[PDB]
């Protein structure tokens, strides 16, 4: 008969200096830490791929 | 006592395929053909030059 202890669960820090326990719930409520213009995508493979 | 021939000033493309002979005027007008998002910019030098 042992006791187990309990750690509070840890938080990250989101956009807003907000905090949260889930990314999901941190990046869909307040957003990333730092922002950036746009995502310039360069692709590779056949034009199915493409497509 | 010789003759000239003139050669008629080019013109050059800008976005929404319009043309113009100054590239100033051009891109004040309409602007690039390109479609950046954004610059991100790295400033290499003293506290003084990145002032």
């Amino acid at each position: 008969m042992k006791e187990l202890i309990y750690i509070e669960e840890p938080k990250i820090l989101f956009a807003h200096g907000q905090k949260c326990t889930d990314a999901r719930d941190g990046l869909a409520l307040f957003g990333p830490l730092n922002n950036l213009y746009g995502i310039k995508s360069g692709v590779i493979g056949t034009k199915q791929g493409l497509k």
